[PDB]
């Protein structure tokens, strides 16, 4: 074996040129194809040393799959307990300094690692239980909301009524542009929305934007923020891994709580039926969440698309989930060569419910909510989604997104 | 618009309040221009329109011609092109569009040539047969 120790000096020489060399920037060729080799050798090794001993690796870091760890919490961990195989904070720190076009690409390690985890019958399943739990952020804001009804967040507005806990994506800025700070603000807003005994639907819509462009006017998502692609402000982890094993995957299973509550027999898990509306346009992130709803409403000035296709990165669980959707052949007109389903067209309807004018579009959507009430629903919704999409399914996916995501991540092109 | 006609002829452009009225490539393409309105109709649109067709129609260079939207200036929609928003719904109440001059001179006057032509003079060889000039246009 001596696998470890192998895999050690490799980010150690990593670790040499780390200094030596002048700033990513004004080397040269073979300045850069040293490092670059260099990294190459220790993340193959990454790789090895986890197919063999990734259980072993989570073992140690959970006590042997015995307490739950969160994607960042579980990185952390590993970078302490063994050093050169994921970055540690501060390394990173370095990295988000920089601009995403500069950086080392230390998070691809965290690719290698997450992947090999989830690739596991055993870690897999525990990282995921893991991320269904509710978040500490809405533990602390229950209560409160319970009481008050309403939960002001920078990205996201919760609020309870009638039973329904809408959310309302409120970037009057940026059309809802996306970024780990409102993968953050909207985890929250889902926990709350489940763990809140009086909410039996949940609802997500957009806030009227400010923007010259569109003012008073509401906007669903734009998808990812470019912008903080180039500048180094999308975590692999912190944002996309936490926004598919976060609150889109809770949108479908809901929130793993603790044995307190009667009932956690058969339902160790909290889940309530979702209903999406489409004001505007639904771009990526955006997109990909109405593939996990109950019920997607849209007006018919709207249209979808992913359209991240000759640079972009991959568009989370999409490749995932639109397959059963409108098969494999629609499925990559929209995933690989760009194409947007119009709200009207008659393709509109493999991705959307109902589809009606911006002036009726409110109406359309209240007598939406009243009809996935009883706890019928409940039941049939929890079939339909195990059939649909399976646990060893989702599993397999996300792990190879892990890393594969990773490399599209620091991949020229797409920078 | 046979005021202009020679001056369009040489010249290949005509401005316009309403309409730019440009000949190329044998296209006579006229651009509906109000950058302040959505091109909101107003019985001067319907004057500067009847005149593009006319010159259109009557310019011998012209074989094809072709009406669309030009950029609107509007913060609503700065940048983007925008094909007509009807009738001007202000001059409405304020007792600016003419039945006459407007309504029915816009529905006898150019809306009806881009289908039959310009009734032109027993001058130029055809009229036998072709009273009317007419030509194809894409909107
Ligand atoms: C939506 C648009 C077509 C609108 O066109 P317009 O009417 O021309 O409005 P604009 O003037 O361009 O923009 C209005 C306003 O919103 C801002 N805006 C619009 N889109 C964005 C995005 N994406 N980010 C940040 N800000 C944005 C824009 O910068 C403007 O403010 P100013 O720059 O100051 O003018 C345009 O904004 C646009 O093309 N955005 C590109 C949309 C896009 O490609 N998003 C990429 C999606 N790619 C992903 O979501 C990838 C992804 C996301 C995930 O969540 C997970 C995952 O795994 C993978
Ligand atoms: C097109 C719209 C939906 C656009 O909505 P928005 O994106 O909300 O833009 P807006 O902010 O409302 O308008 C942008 C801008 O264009 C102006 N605009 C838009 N439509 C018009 C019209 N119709 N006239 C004048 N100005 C207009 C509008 O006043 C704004 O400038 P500001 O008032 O200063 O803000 C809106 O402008 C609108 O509803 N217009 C009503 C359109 C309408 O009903 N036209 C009536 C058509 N009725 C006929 O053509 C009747 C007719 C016509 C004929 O030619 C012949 C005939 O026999 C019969």
């Amino acid at each position: 074996d001596g696998l470890w120790a192998a895999l050690t000096e490799a980010a150690a020489s990593v670790e040499k040129l780390l200094a030596t060399l002048p700033e990513h920037g004004a080397r040269s060729s073979a300045e850069r194809a040293e490092i670059a080799a260099a990294h190459d050798a220790a993340r193959a090794l990454r790789v090895r040393f986890l197919d063999t001993h990734a259980d072993a690796v989570y073992d140690r870091l959970t006590d042997h799959r015995r307490v739950h760890l969160r994607l960042a919490e579980l990185v952390e961990a590993a970078a302490t307990a063994f050093p050169g195989l994921v970055p540690t904070q501060q390394q990173l720190a370095v990295e988000r300094s920089l601009p995403q076009a500069a950086k080392e690409g230390h998070e691809i390690d965290q690719g290698i690692f997450l992947r090999a985890v989830l690739r596991s019958p055993l870690a897999g399943p525990h990282l995921l239980d893991a991320m269904l739990r509710p978040t500490p952020r809405a533990l602390e804001l229950l209560p409160e909301f319970v009481r008050t009804g309403e939960v002001e967040m920078e990205a996201v507005h919760l609020e309870r009524r009638d039973g329904v806990a809408r959310l309302t994506m409120c970037r009057d800025d940026r059309l809802n542009a996306e970024d780990g700070q409102q993968v953050d603000d909207m985890e929250t807003a889902v926990d709350l929305a489940l763990l809140d005994p009086g909410v039996r639907v949940g609802l997500l819509r957009g806030g009227v934007m400010s923007h010259p462009r569109y003012r008073g006017k509401r906007v669903f998502s734009a998808g990812i923020n470019l912008k903080y692609l180039s500048q180094g402000g999308i975590s692999l982890v912190d944002f996309l891994m936490r926004k598919e094993l976060g609150y889109i995957h809770k949108l479908v299973r809901g929130v793993l709580t603790n044995d307190d509550r009667p009932g956690w027999w058969h339902s160790p898990r909290i889940e309530k039926p979702w209903v999406a509306a489409v004001d505007g346009f639904a771009i990526g992130g955006g997109a990909q969440l109405l593939l996990v709803f109950d019920r997607v409403l849209a007006s018919s000035d709207a249209y979808f698309s992913l359209p991240a296709a000759k640079e972009g990165i991959i568009p989370g669980a999409a490749n995932l989930r639109l397959g059963r959707f409108a098969g494999p052949r629609v499925s990559r007109q929209v995933i690989l060569e760009g194409r947007r389903i119009w709200a009207k067209e008659p393709e509109a309807r493999l991705l959307v419910d109902e589809v009606v004018e911006p002036d009726e579009l409110d109406a359309a959507i209240e007598r939406s909510l009243t009809r996935l009430d009883g706890d019928a629903v409940l039941a049939n919704r929890r079939m339909l989604n195990l059939a649909d999409e399976s646990p060893d399914g989702f599993r397999a996916y996300m792990a190879e997104f892990a890393l594969m995501q990773a490399l599209r991540l620091y991949g020229h092109d797409v920078i």
